[PDB]
């Protein structure tokens, strides 16, 4: 038993809301919330502009000091950081942008991060601002995650299309 209110069960292990996830986090206080990161972990707008401006920038400090150690990301990939008073801990996974470029094969390689925790708060990667098609994002994560995800969807319009389309 977990926390999670108010979610549609899509599969075993994936479940889909309606929710602002900075709300979200801030009333659930998840273990894990995934921010829609970029390979710079500059989190200027989006998801990550709105996680992070709810951590009065902390977040933004936190990562250009990772930045300055570790170098950048990959497309696909990700790293632990804290979640400061949104979740125990943020994992910024990079999907591909599609507004850049990127190779939207990328996009499952994205959610295999997710395995590697056993339940996350997530938005649904690629998704708003990164350009991809929010209903195939839905379709690779429920085809590639494997432990329990809880997805928030800001926009309501979308989170109903996304459920009546679901197969
Ligand atoms: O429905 S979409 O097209 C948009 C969604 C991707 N972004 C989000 N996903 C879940 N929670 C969110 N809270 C936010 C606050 C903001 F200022 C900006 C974005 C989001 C956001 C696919």
């Amino acid at each position: 038993v977990n926390s999670f209110s108010g979610y549609l069960k899509l599969t075993d292990n994936v479940y889909i809301k309606n929710a602002d996830i900075v709300e979200e986090a801030k009333k659930v206080k998840p273990t894990v919330v995934v921010n829609a990161a970029n390979v710079y972990l500059k989190h200027g707008g989006g998801v990550a502009g709105a996680l992070n401006k709810a951590t009065n920038n902390a977040m933004q400090v936190e990562s250009d000091d990772y930045i300055a150690t570790n170098g950048p990301l990959k497309v696909g990939g990700s790293c632990v950081l804290s979640g400061h008073n949104l979740a125990k801990h943020c994992l910024h996974v990079v999907g591909p942008n599609v507004n850049k470029g990127e190779d939207i094969q990328l996009l499952k390689s994205a959610y295999e991060n997710f395995n590697q925790h056993e339940v996350l708060l997530a938005p649904l990667l690629s998704a708003g601002i990164f350009g991809a098609d929010p209903i195939h994002s839905l379709r690779v994560c429920v085809d590639t995650v494997r432990t329990n995800v809880y997805l928030a969807v800001f926009d309501k319009n979308l989170y109903d299309k996304l459920v009546s389309s679901f197969l």
